[PDB]
């Protein structure tokens, strides 16, 4: 894969952090939600 | 389909899988090992 210009944009790294905090808060929830309550 | 007129390719729904999954991982990893270690 290229480097980070040749065809990656600002608008690529916007989908990174969006799942990762997204990703961890939402999976931790479910993760706790599910047998871990109280 | 996008937001509002943009067009994605499958070339970028990579990043988040990777960010989403290694981010948990990797960020819950931390998390414990930080105090939470037994």
């Amino acid at each position: 894969s290229p480097p980070v210009s040749r065809g990656l944009t600002g608008g690529e790294i916007v989908a990174v952090i969006f799942g990762l905090l997204l990703g961890a808060a939402l999976l931790l929830g479910i993760l706790v939600f599910r047998s871990r309550r109280a």
